[PDB]
């Protein structure tokens, strides 16, 4: 049993709700958030601002260290980092940006990093702002990911397609 209310249940490990990331993990306090994160860090828009400005740009100051020190991720990569005042962690996952013309089966590798967490808050990888289609990211993320997930939708219409779409 966790504290995730509201929820419909997709598949025996995948769940779903129209909702605000930011304010769902601040309810929450889940031990995971996932961010739609870029290879830099910069979390400039879409998940990643709002994500960001919520913690009052301390995740940007921490991302920036966390740069300065290792350098950029691999699309499909991922790290660990703090969640700030919003979670235990935030799962920094970089799913590809057709908007930049990444490979869209760099999905399933970035959606693979959510196996290494017995249960996450996360968004869809690589939709919004991302530029992928969204009722593909949520099959991809059925049919890749095995532990516990509970996606936030922020947009009410692309929630209901997704649910009245879902196979
Ligand atoms: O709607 C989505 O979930 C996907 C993307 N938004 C985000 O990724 C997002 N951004 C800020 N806070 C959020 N909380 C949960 N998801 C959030 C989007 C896609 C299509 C349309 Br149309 C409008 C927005």
């Amino acid at each position: 049993v966790n504290s995730f209310s509201g929820y419909l249940k997709l598949t025996d490990n995948v769940y779903i709700k129209n909702a605000d990331i930011v304010e769902e993990a601040k309810k929450v306090k889940p031990t995971v958030v996932v961010n739609a994160a870029n290879v830099y860090l910069k979390h400039g828009g879409g998940v990643a601002g709002a994500l960001n400005k919520a913690t009052n740009n301390a995740m940007q100051v921490e991302s920036d260290d966390y740069i300065a020190t290792n350098g950029p991720l691999k699309v499909g990569g991922s790290c660990v980092l703090s969640g700030h005042n919003l979670a235990k962690h935030c799962l920094h996952v970089v799913g590809p940006n057709v908007n930049k013309g990444e490979d869209i089966q760099l999905l399933k590798s970035a959606y693979e990093n959510f196996n290494q967490h017995e249960v996450l808050l996360a968004p869809l990888l690589s939709a919004g702002i991302f530029g992928a289609d969204p009722i593909h990211s949520l099959r991809v993320c059925v049919d890749t990911v095995r532990t516990n997930v509970y996606l936030a939708v922020f947009d009410k219409n692309l929630y209901d397609k997704l649910v009245s779409s879902f196979l």
